[PDB]
């Protein structure tokens, strides 16, 4: 039901001072109690979860809050998961353009100012 | 010949502090005269020109310094240049590889602590 702050820490990987700063950045929310003595609710961990999955896939932090605005079904899963990896997928692509700007260059070595796009 | 600091700035699109900073982390390196006036030298814009694509690239900027280890003739920068594309491309692969990772999970939603990958 209610888990403490140390226990979804424990069970979610991470230290209890992130679910501070996911708090902090209101990502997970608590319930104060008997001298502010917090708690977390069971679904808790699927966001922490989710989080971090979405912070390995290169999500800003903040449009993590911004997609987590509009019971954590696998209905709501399958859109963040996606948005995020059509995210994913830009990224892996403008590196992968930058990777040829790399190939072309390699054998020039000039490093215009004028003219390199590695430069540009 | 010698370049103010406010020079190599202005021509490498950098502001000075980074070239302190590029300064600190002894990548680059000045010449003082007549009460510490620092000055750089011509190549200086090349090294900052070659630093800049390298973070671009994803490179540490450690890693910089150690490849900055072994006239910045297009031979040298053959060097750095391919063992950072190689490396860059190492980069692009384990996205793409989480990429995959996501692909699969996607329909499925189960986050499951024990078994999905996404999550380990
Ligand atoms: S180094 Fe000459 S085109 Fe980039
Ligand atoms: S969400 Fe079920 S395998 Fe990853």
């Amino acid at each position: 039901a209610l888990l403490t702050p140390g226990e979804v820490a424990k069970r979610s990987g991470v230290a209890v001072s992130a679910l501070h700063f996911y708090e902090s950045k209101g990502l997970i929310t608590s319930i104060r109690n008997s001298g502010n003595q917090r708690r977390y609710k069971r679904d808790v961990l699927r966001y922490v979860a989710i989080i971090k999955i979405a912070q390995r896939i290169g999500i800003p932090l903040a449009t993590i809050g911004e997609a987590f605005g509009v019971t954590l079904s696998a209905k709501e899963w399958k859109q963040l998961s996606s948005q995020w990896r059509e995210e994913l997928d830009r990224r892996i692509h403008t590196l992968v353009a930058l990777r040829d700007e790399l190939d072309g260059c390699i054998g020039c070595g000039c490093l215009s100012r004028s003219d390199c796009p590695l430069r540009n």
